[PDB]
């Protein structure tokens, strides 16, 4: 039975709510998650072997939330290459401007730029227009979490 790292970035919390009911629907269905609202390399480096999923949004000109920038350096400059990594990914953000989850969105070039293998598509919250996220991205991790062992 599959362990999940769920990494979090965020500013406000509405993305870290995301990833609680995440972790929370992966131990129900029985895979071992854990959720990470501060990560470092140190805690992703533990499921390279095995699977992990990332819950992510956006800030200052359209830039990573600084709680995940050490996470996004971390991998891009000090593990580099990924052939084996299988994932999935939740980004959210406000619908009203271009960089519309432009955070999260650089989180999974951060994987596919070092060759991981998603196993889903990425899904996009529009926080301004839908104040229920829960209901964006519950079912999509239950659907996920069938995808693992
Ligand atoms: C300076 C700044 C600009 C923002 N502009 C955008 C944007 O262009 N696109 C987007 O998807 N989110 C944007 N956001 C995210 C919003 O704050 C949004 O309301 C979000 O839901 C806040 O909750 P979160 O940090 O938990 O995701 C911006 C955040 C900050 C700090």
């Amino acid at each position: 039975m599959a362990e999940i790292g769920i990494f979090v970035g965020t500013m406000y919390g509405n993305s870290l709510l995301v990833a609680e009911e995440a972790e929370a629907i992966l131990t129900a269905q029985g895979h071992k998650a854990t959720v990470f609202e501060d990560p470092e390399l140190s805690d992703w480096l533990p499921y390279q072997d095995k699977y992990v999923l990332v819950v992510t949004s956006t800030t200052g000109q359209g830039d990573l939330p600084d709680s995940i920038v050490p996470l996004f350096q971390g991998i891009k400059d000090s593990l580099g290459f990924q052939p084996n990594l299988r994932y999935g990914v939740i980004a959210l953000g406000d619908s009203s401007y271009v960089n519309f989850c432009n955070g999260g969105k650089q989180f999974d070039a951060l994987l596919q730029e070092q060759s991981a293998q998603r196993v889903g598509e990425m899904l996009l919250i529009d926080a301004s227009e839908n104040p229920e996220p829960e209901t964006e991205s519950n079912p999509w991790v239950e659907h996920w979490g069938t995808l693992l062992s």
